[PDB]
């Protein structure tokens, strides 16, 4: 059992990944693992109970003890708050985390050669580089119930001259909403995927719809565009890489028609929506680790890309057996794992985080799956059952 | 000559779109047709020269005539303002148009039995209905070049209580941005989803991020939960297809993994980045129509998906040869003479549009194809000897037509 000087922050969560985040913890890291664990119930009954504040302090404590593993939690909607009986529509924890933390979100394919991909092109793996703040994240929207003028306007601080935009004038029922972005979390972001690349030697396209958002997206491509020419121009020169900066309708078909081996920087809502056609695409969305690197290069956050998969859940509360991935989640515990070890120069933790990686996908291609991969393979083993199979190959491992 | 009694709106466009759709025009068209083409340049020199007006023009010809053919046009940033000279960045011809229109674009590809699917899952033609109307396209957005308060002020019409919300106290420099859509649009939006998901006998999926946007993307899911109930449960029910809303980051992956046949109604935003996706894993975007169809059940307007092949041309202007698949483009032009067959009866025209588009699939078929397409079959990599360029492919569609016409 390895010994951890430092603890980690551990964000509870949901439905049937609450189920495997349990599991993971007390069969797969605490047997092996003295660990201190920071605990934080994300679970939407006690967010709802803590008034949401128990996500602001999983964040704050994050920031603290460096390291954070998070379970998917649930967004609540009108239907969750007649589900759970809540107090409000809590905002999601995830945007409330990333807007602390701030930085980049690295995604790329937990890639098993016996897994066949949905797209066979990709021969080599991509990673997304997801901008972590602002945007949909932290919009103020509403419905507007009745005729009216929506305006925005900007007041600067320095006392010059107010700006002010008619947006439209409401001439019945509608919607409006209000977002932003800051440079120096748009920099951040730029000089990580600059930074990603270098250290993988592979280009680096950045996507945006600047044509349509002239002033908003046309502040990344410029931000970006800055940093290359300023710091990286020459290094990405040395690694015969690349920078390039696409239109998104573009961009997506160029991605789908490619053959992978590139990191690719996507704003905040692409960044969530083309990660699972990246894990999706190469396998599942139970393939697939998510990492949440701040700007401070210590901090991070892992998880999984995919969410508390509630359609299998409402299989569970029925009674009957489900199939669940379990993979992503304990890379989110591994990855966890392995950058506490890293700042700690703990050898034996990362050499176990390492282990139970490997162990993941030496199941998956010694024919032992859940229904999303053997779906891959023919168009398998229950959640448990996997889980039984895991805990079995680590502990045979284990010597 | 097939005789046509009434007009049909065209609207020429940039770069290597613009070379391809004077072809069409010149040598597809009009040596088969007597029609009426109200044109209307909305190429990006011109644009600028009118100050914009020929776009704003272009939309309000389409609403008196019920159709228009449109050519892909360059949506200007700085960039282009530094090359074209341009007055200002003007605004996009696409999202002018499609908000005086309003509507649905309805986007499903080209199917092709020789052609290789990126995608190859996808067993079944799959159906995006785009909202056409507000989103980024009406979008009011800046650069905070200072420290400052952003906030939005709603000033209701009938004089009662005026709100306020801070979006962002900024402490430097950033961006903001405001937008809308209407509970109208929304509604017309709705139907036209519904009612092509009957037509075509195939269940809807409708995808949102209201856990995110939960006024926003929360008025869409209830107004399309809304119309199911009250209009469409029976019509859905009988023809054994549903309707049901689905969050945009688990709908793509469902998408990529499914086989196919279904109705996607997307918001503006995704309907463009998804059709692009869809485009190309069924082949190509040269492979894909597009037409806005407006709530009034009369207007349309046909174009191709994709842009104006910039770098295509780019090529092209170095005086190298370039290979742009012109089908979608060709499409554009039949899809329009086809529904203006339809609203005057012209049978005629109606075989014809028919025609052309059998010839365009019968050529691929035959193997006589652009390098998009060939490198669906020999890969993009390794490729000159399987391929035609963009005239010769086109020369080619020519002569497979004459042949057609004269049998
Ligand atoms: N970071 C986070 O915490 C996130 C949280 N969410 C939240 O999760 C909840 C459910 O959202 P939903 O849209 O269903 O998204 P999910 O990602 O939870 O699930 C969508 C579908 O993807 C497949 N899938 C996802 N994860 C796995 C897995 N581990 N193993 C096998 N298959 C998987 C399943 O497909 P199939 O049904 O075909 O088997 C599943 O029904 C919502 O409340 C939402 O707010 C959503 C995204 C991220
Ligand atoms: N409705 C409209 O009018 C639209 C206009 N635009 C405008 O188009 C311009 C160029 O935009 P861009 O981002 O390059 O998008 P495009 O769709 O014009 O081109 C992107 C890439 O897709 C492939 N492609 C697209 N169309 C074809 C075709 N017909 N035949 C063969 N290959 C094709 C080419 O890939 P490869 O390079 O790999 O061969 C091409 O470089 C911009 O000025 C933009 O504003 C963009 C979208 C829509």
């Amino acid at each position: 059992r390895i010994k951890v000087a430092k603890p980690v922050v551990e964000m509870d969560g949901d439905e049937m990944t609450r189920i495997i985040w349990q599991f993971i913890k007390e069969k797969l890291i605490l047997p092996h693992v003295d660990i201190q664990l920071k605990y934080f119930d994300l679970g939407l009954p006690n967010r709802d109970q803590t008034d949401d504040q128990v996500t602001i302090d999983s964040a704050l404590a994050t920031q603290k003890y460096s390291v954070a593993v998070k379970c998917a939690t649930i967004t609540p909607d009108e239907a969750r708050v007649e589900e759970f009986k809540l107090k409000k529509m809590w905002k999601s924890p995830n945007g409330t985390i990333r807007n602390i933390l701030g930085g980049t979100v690295f995604r790329e394919p937990i890639i098993c050669k016996n897994i066949p991909r949905l797209v066979p092109g990709w021969t080599k793996p991509i990673t997304i580089g997801k901008h972590a703040h602002g945007d949909q994240y932290k919009a103020t929207d509403f419905v507007a119930d009745r005729a009216g003028t929506f305006k925005m306007v900007f007041t600067p601080k320095d006392g010059s001259g107010v700006k002010e935009w008619e947006v439209y004038n409401f001439p019945a029922g509608g919607v409006g909403m209000g977002m932003y972005n800051t440079d120096e979390s748009i920099s951040g972001f730029a000089h990580s995927c600059f930074q990603y690349a270098i250290q993988k030697k592979w280009p680096l396209y950045m996507s945006t719809k600047n044509t349509i958002l002239k002033a908003y997206d046309g502040r990344f491509k410029d931000i970006f565009q800055e940093i290359f020419d300023k710091h990286y121009k020459t290094d990405f020169d040395k690694n015969k890489i690349w920078y390039e900066h696409r239109l998104i309708d573009d961009m997506v078909a160029q991605v789908l028609k490619s053959s992978g081996g590139f990191v690719w920087a996507c704003k905040n809502y692409d960044g969530d929506v083309q990660s699972d056609i990246l894990a999706q695409g190469f396998g599942s969305l139970g393939l697939m680790t998510s990492v949440l690197v701040c700007p401070d290069g210590k901090t991070i956050e892992a998880e999984a890309a995919h969410g508390t998969v509630t359609r299998h859940y409402r299989e569970h509360q029925k009674g009957r057996p489900t199939s669940t991935n379990p993979i992503a989640s304990i890379f989110a515990w591994t990855r966890g794992l392995e950058h506490r070890g890293k700042l700690d120069g703990n050898q034996d933790l990362i050499r176990f985080a390492q282990m139970l990686e490997k162990v993941c996908v030496e199941t998956v291609e010694s024919g032992a799956m859940t229904k999303d991969l053997a779906g891959c393979i023919h168009g398998f083993l229950n959640t448990t059952d996997f889980l039984d199979t895991i805990k079995s190959n680590l502990d045979r491992a284990l010597g």
